[PDB]
């Protein structure tokens, strides 16, 4: 049996595996990983836990009745286990069956998720790959992280700008001497990367601790990132930081402080945002004090921030659980807008900042070759006839939903006018949309829609659970890829090797998709006549001779695979400015607007008449605010992002006992707002709205403020009975309790972190948590 080393990598880092009679026993981080993940440990259990899938299953009343099935009890676990040839023939068939009968409109495709990094087995292209040969299928647009953001962005400064470079860390360090973390934790969410991460922000964080500059936290939750710089923390009522933007707007114009020079070189439209700042239009001029009435925060401390802000050299840099919110598209454009009149934009160490808490933005890149991977084939094709009616092939990817419940109408996006397609079978691999869909209860009517529902993962999640067919993918770890290590530094290639044999009937999405595709006649346009390790050496080959033009010399492909990894040299990348160009020209470098300038006002929006995104930064009503008018809850729950998972993954392993509280997922509650429910340290209480109601596990703390409860995303759905409208969620799926909508009708993005809800103290019928356990059938 093996036993030795092997290095390897995922989205948590690069680590070392220990091999010992053919079993994984220990993940060590990379030596030069200067802050390792504690979530490795959960990584290494993730292929071994009670959750793994062992065998292909198929939902007993799908295989007994096919279409004719009552779906009302997926979820129930009644399971029958089939041989490989028997489901691999049931896809195909099922596959062939929809596109023939409902054309490619009748396919989504879209599978949204964090899959697992890796240039070859991407399971979400592979499944695209597969569908195009099949005759077509509808696809999601934008993502669930900046839903909102992406597309205002691009209105506003020109581009995307929230999946761009940073002003690099090393330039803050000389230069900041006010940094702002705006809805921004980056200790906890830096630990991840879309592509293997290198953490290159905590050497950065570290940095400005050592510098001594003054660093400003504002979020509900007194974070890491707080405590590591004893930062000044700034608590809003969440939903509310438009007005204080506003509020400190107004006062720089009050006191005559802003840079009337940069609004007018670099900026449109802000004599036709003036007015409504100081009350013109509505009569309510948007003062300081204003804004503390609808934020909780001190009139003085706004005015104190806005003033500080501008006398001295400030890095806005914002994260994006605010703009996950109804009316996201607001708070980044105003916070732009407050940038603008700052005037520091394209100054070393000023201005403002999207990325600095997602995958190393700001870490110096290298000037290393791009690595390509395997495509979906799209670009060589000639795919569908497509065409209004039957539908729109491209959907916003939060409208799933409201897609399923209403095929044919029309739906707003960017100025245009769509119609929703008639799925009738859609195809999920990577993705967890029954932990990552907002309003639970809703998705769980409207899947009945679906004829067909198909799902492969290595771990039992309730996505899989509700599958009528699911099959047993691989991890990362039983398979051979290549990856970039640093989505904006490229600090270099890896080899991901595999550490042990695929267990029990696993096998990976590549293999999967390639019986499918054969069954369909397709094999070799799915294939290419290539192997795994023949992908992989194509990969390697073009990236190598791209670095050769460029001046970057590479090894030979086995010479690479005997090191496992290549690392790139860094030239002037450690001195990047954002907007520096602009700014020093700004008739020879304009931005991609209109006009060429940072666009206060909007035309182009003012021309689409929305009602919910008017045509400058706006302060309107959400659907439901902490102390709003009429509110009907109390408590506004802090729906973030885990701190030792990422989203759903490593919910069932061994990690998961170091945080729940009674097994329950855990929720942080202020200690005045327990008393006044006679709430205890370590109680299990039930969470509930009008769309839902979850069990969770009390853990008492200020680190909260009053009136907001934590609640991370990603845990496990556990229905009590499927079958029992708003049934009891046993585990904490926080998604069980907000609301689907979209932030308005130009983005269309997910409102995931818009809930109010009550709490009290569990005292029903004691509950058994059934969500980290196989079905029975699947043993
Ligand atoms: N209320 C909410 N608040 C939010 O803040 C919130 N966040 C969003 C965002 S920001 C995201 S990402 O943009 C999504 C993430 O949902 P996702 O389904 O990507 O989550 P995962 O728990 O990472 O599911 C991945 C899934 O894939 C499996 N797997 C891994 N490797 C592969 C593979 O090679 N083969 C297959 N077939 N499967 C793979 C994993 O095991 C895992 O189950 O959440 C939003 N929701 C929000 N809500
Ligand atoms: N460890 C970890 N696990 C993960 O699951 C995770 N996921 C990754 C992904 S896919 C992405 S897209 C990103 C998301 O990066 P993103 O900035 O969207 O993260 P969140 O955890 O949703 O929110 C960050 C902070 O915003 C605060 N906040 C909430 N609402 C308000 C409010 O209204 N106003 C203010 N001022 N602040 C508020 C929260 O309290 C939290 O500390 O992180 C990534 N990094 C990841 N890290
Ligand atoms: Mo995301
Ligand atoms: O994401």
């Amino acid at each position: 049996l093996a036993n030795g080393t092997v290095m390897s990598g995922s989205h948590w880092g690069v680590f070392t595996a220990t091999v010992e009679n053919g079993r994984a026993t220990a993940f060590t981080p990379w030596e030069k990983d200067p802050h390792p993940s504690p979530m490795l440990a959960g990584v290494l259990d993730s292929i071994y836990s009670p959750t793994r899938i062992k065998y292909p299953m198929v939902r007993r009343e799908f295989l007994e009745k096919g279409v004719n099935a009552d779906r009302s009890t997926r979820g129930n676990g009644d399971f029958v286990r089939v041989s490989w040839d028997q489901a691999l023939d049931l896809v195909a068939a099922e596959v062939k069956r929809v596109e023939e009968t409902y054309g490619p409109e009748g396919v989504f495709g879209g599978s949204y998720g964090w899959k697992s990094p890796g240039r070859l087995h991407n399971c979400t292209t592979l499944l695209r790959r597969m569908l195009t040969l099949a005759g077509g299928y509808v696809n999601g647009a934008g993502d669930y992280s900046t839903g909102a953001a992406q597309v205002i962005m691009p209105h506003v400064v020109g581009t995307l700008e929230v999946y761009e470079q940073q002003t690099a860390w090393p330039v803050l360090a000389e230069n900041t001497e006010v940094m702002v973390f705006w809805a921004a934790d980056p200790i906890k969410t830096s630990q991840i990367g879309w592509v293997i991460p290198e953490h290159g922000a905590y050497p950065g964080l570290e940095a400005l601790k050592a510098k001594g500059t003054k660093v400003i936290v504002i979020d509900p939750v007194r974070t890491k990132t707080v405590e590591f710089f004893g930062a000044e923390h700034i608590t809003p009522k969440p939903q509310t930081d438009v007005a204080i933007m506003l509020g400190m707007a107004h006062t720089l114009v009050a006191e005559d402080l802003y840079d009337k020079d940069f609004i007018a070189n670099y900026t449109s439209g802000f004599d036709k945002f003036l007015p409504y700042l100081d009350g013109e239009t509505d009569s309510t001029p948007k003062t300081a004090e204003w804004a503390e009435g609808i934020s909780g925060v001190p009139a003085e401390t706004i005015k104190e921030l806005a003033r500080l802000f501008e006398s001295k050299r400030t890095m806005l840099a914002a994260g994006w659980s605010m703009q996950r919110m109804h009316h996201g598209e607001q708070a980044h454009w105003m916070l732009v807008t407050l940038a603008s009149m700052l005037g520091q934009i394209g100054l070393p160490g000023g201005g403002f900042g999207l990325s600095y808490h997602y995958s190393g933005g700001g870490t110096p890149s290298t000037s290393g070759p791009a690595l390509a991977g395997i495509t979906d084939g799209g670009a060589a094709t000639k795919g569908p006839e497509w065409l209004a009616a039957s539908g729109a092939s491209v959907i916003p990817v939060a409208r799933v939903v409201d897609m399923l419940e209403n095929p044919g109408a029309e739906f707003d996006f960017n100025g245009t006018r769509s119609k929703f397609p008639d799925v009738k079978m859609a195809y999920w691999v990577g993705g967890n949309p029954f932990v990552h869909h907002q309003d639970r209860n809703r998705m769980v009517k409207a899947w009945e829609k679906l004829e067909t529902f198909v799902v492969h993962d290595f771990q039992w999640t309730p996505t899989a659970r509700h599958a009528d067919i699911v099959l047993p993918a691989t991890t990362s770890y039983e398979r051979n890829d290549i990856e970039t290590i640093g989505d904006y530094s490229n600090t270099g290639i890896l080899a991901m090797k595999k550490i042990v044999e695929p267990l029990y009937e696993a096998r990976s999405d590549y293999d999967i998709f390639a019986a499918v595709a054969e069954r369909l006649g397709k094999g070799a346009e799915f294939t290419e006549g290539k192997d795994e390790m023949g992908w992989i050496k194509s990969f390697y080959d073009d990236a190598a001779k791209q670095g050769k033009a460029a001046g970057v010399q590479m090894p030979a492909f086995d010479a690479f695979w005997a090191e496992g990894i290549v690392e790139f040299p860094v030239t002037d990348g450690a001195d990047f400015v954002r907007y520096a160009s602009f700014r020093e020209d700004p008739l020879l470098n304009p931005l991609g607007t209109p006009t060429g300038l940072i666009e206060i006002y909007s035309k182009n929006i003012e021309k689409m008449g929305y009602d919910d995104c008017p045509a400058h930064p706006t302060w309107m009503e959400p659907l439901e605010r902490l102390d709003g008018p009429g509110a009907k809850y109390p408590l506004h729950i802090a729906a973030s992002h885990p701190f030792n998972r990422l989203h759903s993954q490593l919910n069932g392993t061994v990690l998961r006992e170091g945080y729940a509280v009674q097994g329950h997922e855990p929720c942080l509650m202020h200690p005045d707002d327990a008393a006044a429910r006679g709430i205890a340290d370590g109680d299990v209480v039930r969470v509930h709205n009008d769309r839902g109601q979850i069990l969770t596990g009390v853990k008492v703390t200020d680190a909260v403020m009053k009136g907001v409860i934590q609640i991370y995303e990603g845990g496990w759905y556990d229905p009590s009975d499927v079958t029992e409208p708003g049934t009891l969620d046993k585990y904490g799926d926080v998604n069980v309790l907000s609301a689907d909508i979209g932030t308005s009708k130009l983005a269309q993005g997910n409102c995931g972190q818009t809930v109010l809800a009550e709490v009290e103290k569990y005292t029903g019928p004691a509950v058994t948590l059934t969500g980290f356990v196989a079905p029975k059938a699947a043993e």
